[PDB]
């Protein structure tokens, strides 16, 4: 595999503070194709300047040509809480609608979706007004609604769409999942489903394919992130209502974290393992989990595979060049093409601040990575495009740059690949 073009658009100047607040592992997501249109959300500083920001939707025509971006400020809504953990999560469901959740630690949800279904029904001009006005709440459902971190959505085969996040605080908490339904315009409450025991979970992602939703996680003792330990996995049928261990068991509602037939992995505390990097289901049904640690004697990032016959497999993801990352730095992702053979790293490397594309192929039992591609000048999480991918076999990246405001940008990489 190699790539037939390599293409960049700036999109925005990044925001100004201690913080980064665009490109965090956990948007769930941040860039998305639905039907002919790639759209991206973001923050950018308001005209109030320094910690006054405000979320930007972009959108740009991708099928069957691609266009230019344009984007909409929702000027209603000022971030300024200079915090990483309050970060914008996307998403799209089959009526059309576009939801965003933003700007969350351990607080009420903020929420708001369009007023119609602008995916669908695309509209000539993209204005702000096609938003309806942020909420605390998902009409149709019920609370808690704080304290919320951690909004992620994920699309279901019907149209519909999940909204997932943690009640509680890092080291005490617990998840929750709504479902949105495209067909009633209603919210509802699928209820907790992974409970703390004076600790938390912390979730890597939700993957959903043919009808089964996948998660894998860590559990988080304390604020301190030397405190995960564990690498753990369930799966549901139904959409989040009840869940399964790697062996098919059925699982208590809600999922302890002090239940350990979840555990895939034995993982101490101080393995220097970070919370919340990533996961994928491959279009094959394999599962796979990106996490790091030193346990080898150096630090390395790692790759969980949950194999067809049942067993997991963990092997250390160290191609020539990639300098393995430690806790605090910044968090990769994988992605799959359409055919499942393709498993991409999307792994930033702390010491040369760029973003490595690396690929290893299911016929190698994914042993072979190999350097695809690189973004470089990135001081990001990058988060990528999955139906993008899918439908064009194209790898379209968000990425924020390294560098001093205002120079600092955010982008999108789109690789070509000769798939
Ligand atoms: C429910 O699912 C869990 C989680 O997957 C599962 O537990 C896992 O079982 C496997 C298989 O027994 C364990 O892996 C082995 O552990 C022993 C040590 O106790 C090792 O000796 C093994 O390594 C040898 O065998 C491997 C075979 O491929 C060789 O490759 C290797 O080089 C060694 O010769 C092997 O690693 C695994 O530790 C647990 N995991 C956890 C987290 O407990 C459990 O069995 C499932 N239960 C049911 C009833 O299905
Ligand atoms: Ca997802
Ligand atoms: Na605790």
């Amino acid at each position: 595999l190699t790539v037939k073009s390599t293409k960049q658009w700036t999109i925005g100047t990044d925001v100004q503070g201690s913080e980064r607040l665009n490109g965090v592992s956990y948007q769930e997501d941040a860039l998305i194709t639905y039907g002919d249109y790639q759209y991206v959300t973001f923050y950018e500083t308001a005209p109030a300047g320094y910690l006054n920001h405000f979320v930007k939707v972009g959108r740009r025509r991708v099928s069957p040509s691609v266009g230019d971006w344009e984007f909409l400020t929702l000027d209603d809504y000022t971030q300024k809480t200079m915090d990483g953990h309050n970060m914008i999560s996307m998403g799209i469901s089959g009526d059309g609608k576009i939801h965003l959740s933003f700007d969350h630690h351990d607080v009420p949800i903020n929420y708001r979706i369009s007023k119609n279904g602008i995916a669908k029904d695309v509209p000539s001009k993209w204005t702000s007004d096609l938003f309806d006005p942020v909420v605390h709440e998902l009409v149709g459902s019920q609370g808690p609604y704080s304290p919320l971190t951690y909004p992620r959505f994920e699309p279901l085969g019907n149209g519909d769409l999940l909204l997932e996040f943690r009640i509680g605080q890092s080291g005490s908490g617990d998840s929750y999942i709504h479902r949105y339904s495209a067909s009633t315009g209603k919210w509802q409450a699928y209820g907790m489903y992974i409970q703390g025991d004076d600790n938390n979970a912390y979730i890597n992602g939700l993957d959903y394919l043919d009808g089964k939703l996948y998660t894998s996680w860590t559990v988080r003792e304390t604020p301190n992130a030397d405190t995960n330990h564990g690498v753990y996995f369930a799966y549901s049928n139904d959409d989040g209502k009840t869940w399964f261990n790697t062996n098919d068991t059925k699982l208590t509602k809600p999922i302890s974290t002090s239940d350990d037939s979840t555990l895939i992995w034995d993982i101490p505390q101080n393995s220097r393992m970070v919370n919340q990097e990533g996961q994928l289901i491959d279009t094959k049904g394999r599962f796979h989990i990106l996490m790091r640690d030193l346990l080898s004697g150096e630090h390395q990032y790692q790759h969980y595979l949950r194999k067809a016959d049942g067993t997991w497999t963990k092997n250390a993801i160290n191609p020539a060049g990639l300098n393995g990352p430690d806790l605090y730095d910044p968090r990769g992702k994988l992605a799959g093409d359409a055919s499942g053979e393709y498993l991409f790293g999307i792994l930033p490397d702390p010491v040369k601040q760029s973003t490595g594309i690396y690929v290893a192929t299911a016929s190698k039992d994914f042993k072979d990575w190999k350097s695809l591609a690189e973004i470089p000048n990135t001081s990001t999480e990058p988060l990528f495009d999955k139906t993008r991918l899918h439908e064009s076999g194209i790898l379209s990246v968000f990425v924020r740059q390294a560098g001093g405001f205002p120079d600092r940008k955010l982008q999108v990489w789109d690789f070509e690949l000769d798939l």
